[PDB]
C-alpha cells in the first residue's frame, strides 16, 4: 500500500469571537481506511463545548460552532493507514473579540 500524504489545511484571517470555523483534515493519497485524531494545543479537542468532529474513513472535519478565546492556538491532525502516516498543524488567531 501507500502511505498518507496529508492536504494541508488552515484557519480564516480574520477570526471573530460568536463566528465559526470549519477545517478538513484529507489526504491526496495514501489507502483508505484512514484513522484520524485531532488535538488542540495537546489537549482531546472534541471536548470542548463548541467542537464537533465529523469523521469518515477518508476525511475528518473540525467543526467550531461558536469561536471563543479559549479555541485560540494550533490545532493538529494526525493521519495514518496501514502504511505511514503524516500530520499538520493549523493556528487559529482571534482578530476581533466580544466587544458588546
Amino acid at each position: 500500500g501507500s502511505p498518507p500524504e496529508i492536504k494541508p489545511f488552515y484557519f480564516s484571517s480574520s477570526v471573530q469571537e460568536g463566528q465559526r470555523e470549519q477545517v478538513i483534515c484529507s489526504a491526496i493519497t495514501g489507502d483508505l481506511p484512514l484513522l484520524f485524531s485531532w488535538k488542540k494545543d495537546g489537549l482531546i479537542v472534541e471536548n470542548f463545548k463548541d467542537i464537533t468532529l465529523v469523521t469518515n474513513d477518508l476525511f475528518s472535519v473540525l467543526v467550531i460552532s461558536s469561536i471563543k478565546p479559549e479555541h485560540i492556538g494550533n490545532y493538529t491532525c494526525n493521519l495514518e493507514n496501514p502504511f505511514g502516516s503524516d500530520v499538520h498543524t493549523a493556528a487559529l488567531t482571534m482578530k476581533v473579540p466580544e466587544l458588546s
